[PDB]
This record gives C-alpha cells, structure tokens and sequence, in this order.
C-alpha cells in the first residue's frame, strides 16, 4: 500500500505559495490527481522526470512558472517542493 507523504519543506512551500497570492486550488486540483492515481496526467501538466541532483523525482507544471516536485514509487507519493523554477531549482 503506498503512503502519502509532505516533507517539511513542502508544507513551508505551500504557506510562501499562498502568502504570494497563488492560486491553491490548482496546486490541491493536480495533488488529487496523484493521489487518486491518475495515470497519466493531463498533457497541460508537462511532468517529467528529474534527473541529476533531483534524480528519482519527477516535476509538474501548476502553471508555466509554478512546479510542484514530487515522488512516486509504488510505496509512495511524497510531495517534496512547490514554487517557482528559481526558488526551487537555482
């Protein structure tokens, strides 16, 4: 059975989302998604896999600048970080 995880940096991320004025209900829309297994996601979603340093996670696009990072394995789905390409990447 797989688990359902928040790191603390997500939930950190999810409170600077909101104070920024980002529409949550599109980021809670797709976090339904992956947990109701959803395979696969919607195109719009653009998700990937993440290579180098972020290796073993994969990358969705809430909006075009708006990704959330998360893990799924069939033991898991962990929702890792959420927030803008530089905040998260540079």
């Amino acid at each position: 059975q797989r688990d359902i995880e928040y790191s603390g940096q997500f939930s950190k991320d999810v409170k600077l989302a909101q104070k920024r004025h980002k529409d949550m209900n599109k980021l809670k829309y797709l976090m339904t998604l992956l947990i109701n297994n959803t395979l696969p996601l919607p195109a719009v979603y653009k998700d990937h896999p993440l290579q180098s340093s972020w290796k073993g996670y994969r990358d969705a696009h809430v909006e075009p600048d708006w990704i959330l990072i998360y893990k799924l394995t069939d033991k898991l789905l962990r929702f890792e970080r959420t927030g803008t390409q530089a905040a998260l990447f540079g």
